[PDB]
């Protein structure tokens, strides 16, 4: 007689019993794989006399979970909805992800986790440290702070600040660091010879207090005029009052800060120690000017060996300024 043969694997279905062949009268069933539906759900099916199986319109589609293509201050990543798809969720800045960053549409048609939520990253309002006061604070969610606000320490008086005045709430709702303020003191400063010191009238120098320095006349200062208490102890810097030079020479031009100035005229009121200045001498050979340092260092200067002075107009080819550079 006729037998059905093995019947169609249509997609996303499965066939129950599955065989080679079947004899007129038997049934099978199609039924959709768990994650997908059909039109009409279950086709069931008679082998007919003929050997023939006839027409199936089971068409097996994935189920479909419930749009899930925004979340309130982020982004969902998401191909389509359906069985069997992973959706992924992530937050705008300054919002934290309430729930999974992954979700599965289910055999059942439902997300698994449950979708989350996207909701404002706070800090709770910040410790003010010891001997600190809060310079730059005010609450921007009620009595708390939002992502990347700041708040800024100032130390009490003759406290110096260990670390940073600035605090930033971060992703963790914490803030970053907090600064330590400790009472820093320094010794008196001592008077520089031949001049003098002014700090203020009090038995202890603390941190941030100014002392200046002056020089006698003949005499000018090798640092600054103004030091102050650092947060270590020690001063800024300790300036000595240094030896003003005598012009060495009666007449001669010289370069100082790289311009041509007559030494008589720029340092008509002496030179300061530090001050360096190039002389100008003559090449007899090459008949030229190449020019050698000088620097006053406290009350002396040492004028090349090659400068010959009375520098008016006489030697050939006149004073070795006005020669031709080598
Ligand atoms: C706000 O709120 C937040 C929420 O919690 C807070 O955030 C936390 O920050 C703290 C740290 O302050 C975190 O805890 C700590 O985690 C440290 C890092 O762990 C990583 O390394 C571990 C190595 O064993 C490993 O177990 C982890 O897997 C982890 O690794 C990484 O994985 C990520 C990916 O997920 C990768 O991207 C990373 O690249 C990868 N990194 C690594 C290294 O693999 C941890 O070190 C720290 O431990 C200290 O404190 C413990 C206290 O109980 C103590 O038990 C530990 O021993 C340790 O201490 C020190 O010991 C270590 C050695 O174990 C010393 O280090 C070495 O010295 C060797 C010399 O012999 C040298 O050879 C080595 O090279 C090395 O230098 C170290 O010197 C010791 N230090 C001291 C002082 O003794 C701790 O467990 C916490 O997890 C964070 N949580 C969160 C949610 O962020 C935040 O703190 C809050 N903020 C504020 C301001 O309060
Ligand atoms: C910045 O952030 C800070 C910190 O959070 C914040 O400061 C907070 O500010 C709020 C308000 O300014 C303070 O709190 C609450 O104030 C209560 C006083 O008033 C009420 O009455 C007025 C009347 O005009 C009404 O208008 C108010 O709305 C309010 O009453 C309401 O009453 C109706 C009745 O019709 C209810 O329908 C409402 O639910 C109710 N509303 C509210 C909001 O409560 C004060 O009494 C409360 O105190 C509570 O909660 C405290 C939590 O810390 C707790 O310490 C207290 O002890 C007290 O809790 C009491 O708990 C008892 C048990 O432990 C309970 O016992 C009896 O009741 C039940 C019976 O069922 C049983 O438990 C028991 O058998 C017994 O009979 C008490 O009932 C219960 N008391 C109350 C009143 O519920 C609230 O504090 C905050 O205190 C304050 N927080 C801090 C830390 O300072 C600030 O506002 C923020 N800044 C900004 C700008 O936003
Ligand atoms: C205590 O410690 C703190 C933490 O380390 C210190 O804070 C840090 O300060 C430094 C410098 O002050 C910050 O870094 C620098 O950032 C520069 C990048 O700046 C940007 O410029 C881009 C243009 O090319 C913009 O597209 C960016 O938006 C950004 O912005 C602007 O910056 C302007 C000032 O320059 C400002 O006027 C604008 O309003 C602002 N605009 C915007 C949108 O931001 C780089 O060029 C530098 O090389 C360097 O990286 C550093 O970021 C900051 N720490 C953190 C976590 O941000 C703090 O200084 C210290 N306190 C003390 C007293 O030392
Ligand atoms: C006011 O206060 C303090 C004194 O209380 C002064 O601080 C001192 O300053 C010096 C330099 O400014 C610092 O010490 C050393 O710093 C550098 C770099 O140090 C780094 O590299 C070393 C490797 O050499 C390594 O350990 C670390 O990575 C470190 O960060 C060094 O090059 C140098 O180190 C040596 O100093 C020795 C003298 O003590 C010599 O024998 C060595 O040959 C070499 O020079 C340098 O000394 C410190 O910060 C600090 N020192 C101490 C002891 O406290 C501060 O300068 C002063 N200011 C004023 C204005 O008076």
């Amino acid at each position: 007689g006729r037998t059905c043969p093995k019947p169609d694997d249509l997609p996303f279905s499965t066939v129950v019993p599955l065989k080679t062949f079947y004899e007129p009268g038997e049934e099978i069933t199609y039924s959709c794989k768990p994650g997908y539906v059909s039109r009409g759900g279950m086709r069931k099916f008679i082998c007919p006399l003929t050997g023939l199986w006839p027409i199936n319109t089971l068409k097996c589609t994935p189920r479909v979970c419930p749009f899930a293509g925004i979340l309130e201050n982020g982004a969902v990543r998401y191909t389509t909805f359906e069985y069997p798809n992973t959706i992924s969720f992530s937050c705008n800045t300054g919002f934290y992800l309430n729930g999974a960053d992954s979700a599965k549409c289910t055999e059942e048609g439902k997300w698994s986790p449950e979708l989350p939520v996207c909701a404002p990253i706070i800090c709770p309002p910040p410790s003010i440290p010891t001997f600190a006061t809060l310079r730059v604070y005010k609450p921007s969610a009620g009595n708390n702070s939002l992502y990347r606000d700041t708040a800024v320490f100032e130390c009490l008086p003759q406290h110096a600040m260990f670390g940073n005045d600035t605090i930033t709430c971060t992703t963790h709702g914490n803030w970053t660091k907090l600064p330590e303020c400790r009472e820093v003191k320094c010794p008196f400063p001592s008077r520089p010879d031949n001049g003098f010191v002014n700090y203020p009238a009090k038995p202890t120098l603390y941190y941030k207090d100014k002392a200046t320095f002056g020089c006698h006349d003949g005499y000018s200062l090798d640092g600054p005029e103004e030091i102050e208490c650092t947060k270590l102890g020690n001063w800024s810097a300790m300036p000595s009052c240094k030896a003003s030079c005598k012009v060495p020479v009666k007449k001669a031009t010289v370069v100082y800060q790289g311009e041509r100035v007559k030494i008589q005229e720029k340092f008509k009121n002496g030179m300061l120690h530090g001050d360096k200045v190039s002389f100008f001498c003559k090449n007899k050979e090459k008949k030229c000017s190449y020019t050698e340092d000088a620097q006053c260092i406290d009350g002396t200067i040492e004028v090349p060996k090659c400068f010959k002075e009375h520098s008016s107009l006489a030697f050939w080819k006149t004073d070795a300024s006005d020669v031709k550079p080598c």
